[PDB]
């Protein structure tokens, strides 16, 4: 019995983790893989005091920093189900698809999210050049480039407006006849005069000169005609899908699966907090991800602290 179980170990876990350890409490960091979402990734620029680092090296140095305290680290197990404590009090349990269950005083959930994909051809192959799901992280590389923003909600039509600020053109492609951002978005990315709308749009493959992105292939879900664009840019903003389904009706979840949680990243379960990505937290970064773990050690501290054990 751990005296908190990390599940999930990206940028968040890792961080609520060395938290934790620091405090000599059992800490358990459970995850599929560690380093979580920057293990894809190059070039990582907003990781604040750190003017540039790449994915590889910022999670070597996130496994560094947390085995320099006393954490058990788990590795490549996928947590399935949350037993809530049945007393207050009680011992929380954590099941795992292999078939393991796992039991501590506290839980702290950072399983992340998975941004989705435009599923086609070239697509894995430029990730990294060019093709990118995140347009906060990459939109300073674009300067004088042509791009592209896959989706048309909230995410990515902002993302393009942001775009059409720093970049020469923008084009956004929805796959739906219309887009679902909030109007005042949709009527600000119309108003830009380097950027350029097209509905009914469907990607059918990313292409690169094998090396890096030079342009996007699209199918018009109409007329079923396939269309090009030259451009150096992919941002796909179609949606990003929280890894949170396997706790389906232990925690609450908003309407975007998102774990809803407090500022102290305490969720409606007694003892169980989140941080990261996986939950409502508005801003889905790195350096937001570390700041949140952080913080829901400090409420796993306080609430074991406070709870008398059985
Ligand atoms: C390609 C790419 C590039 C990015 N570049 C940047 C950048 O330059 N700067 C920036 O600030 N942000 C960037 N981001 C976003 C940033 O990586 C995320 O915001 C950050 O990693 C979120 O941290 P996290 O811990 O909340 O979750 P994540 O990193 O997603 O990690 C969650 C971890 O939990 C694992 N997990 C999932 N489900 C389970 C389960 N049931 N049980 C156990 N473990 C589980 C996941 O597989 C993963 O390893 C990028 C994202 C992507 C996809």
């Amino acid at each position: 019995a751990y005296d908190v179980l990390i599940v999930g170990s990206g940028p968040a876990g890792a961080a609520a983790a060395i938290y934790s350890a620091r405090k000599g409490i059992r800490t358990g960091l459970m995850g599929e893989r560690f380093g979580g979402q920057i293990l894809d990734t190059v070039d990582i620029e907003n990781y604040i005091s750190v003017p540039k680092t790449e994915g590889q090296k910022l999670a070597g140095a996130l496994k560094v920093h947390v085995d320099e305290y006393d954490v058990d680290v788990i590795d490549s197990q996928s947590a399935s189900k949350l037993i809530p404590a049945a007393v207050e009090g009680g011992l929380h349990q954590i099941e795992t698809a292999s078939g393991a269950v796992l039991k501590a005083r506290s839980i702290i959930v950072a399983t992340g999210a998975k941004w989705r994909n435009m599923n086609v051809p070239g697509e894995d192959q430029y990730r990294t050049k060019g093709v990118t799901y995140c347009p906060h992280c990459d939109g300073p590389l674009f300067k004088g480039k042509r791009v592209a923003v896959i989706g048309g909600g909230n995410s990515g039509v902002e993302a393009a407006i942001d775009l059409a600020g720093i970049v020469e053109h923008v084009t956004l492609l929805e796959f739906a006849p219309e887009m679902k951002a909030d109007q005042v978005l949709q009527d600000k990315l119309r108003s830009l005069k380097n950027v350029d709308i097209i509905l009914n749009a469907q990607t059918t493959e990313v292409k690169g000169d094998g090396s890096k992105v030079v342009g996007l292939e699209y199918r018009d879900r109409v007329s079923g005609d396939i269309h090009n664009i030259e451009l150096a840019g992919i941002f796909v903003q179609i949606g990003l899908l929280p890894n949170t389904n396997w706790l389906e009706g232990a925690v609450e979840r908003n309407r975007m699966g998102e774990i809803i949680i407090d500022a102290k990243c305490e969720t409606n379960v007694k003892g169980v907090f989140a941080a990261g990505d996986c939950t409502t937290v508005p801003y889905k970064q790195i350096i937001i991800a570390t700041g949140e773990g952080a913080k829901a050690s400090l409420s796993a501290f306080d609430y074991l602290i406070r709870t008398k054990t059985a």
